[PDB]
């Protein structure tokens, strides 16, 4: 089951695409109703002013994402969570854990998100338009 945001999709499909995005990132049925920010963000991705990649990015940086999947955890644990939500897999090696560990110490949640989202792997699997999915 793969979902991709494109500007000319029907509203039914767009709704389905957005819903998948929240479920993959927040692991629950968040809605535009949750905050001004998320609603604004949703309007951006729905209208094509930002791509799906950019939507995932801003979503993963949000206070909701931060309080559920970053703030309560040690660097080590927060990065494996972000891996799963953004990349659809767990970290593959101790060398990869280390790479992202320093990024987290260095630039916290925003740097963790940017790095996962801007990796060549993310580009290969999900690109600009596709919701991350469990691999
Ligand atoms: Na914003
Ligand atoms: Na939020
Ligand atoms: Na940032």
């Amino acid at each position: 089951q793969k979902y991709a945001m494109k500007p000319g999709l029907s509203a039914l499909e767009k709704n389905a695409v957005i819903k998948a995005a929240y479920r993959q990132i927040f692991e629950r049925d968040i809605t535009k109703a949750y905050s001004q920010s998320i609603s604004y963000l949703e309007s951006q991705v729905r209208n094509g002013d930002i791509s799906m990649k950019e939507f995932v990015r801003r979503l993963a940086k949000s206070p909701l994402y931060r309080k559920q999947f970053f703030e309560p955890f040690i660097n080590s644990r927060a990065l494996e969570l972000a891996f799963r939500h953004i990349l659809g897999r767990g970290p593959s090696s101790r060398e990869e854990v280390q790479k992202y560990f320093s990024i987290v110490s260095s630039g916290g949640l925003p740097a963790l998100v940017d790095a996962l989202v801007d990796s060549q792997e993310y580009a290969d699997y999900f690109g600009e338009e596709t919701v991350p999915y469990l691999r």
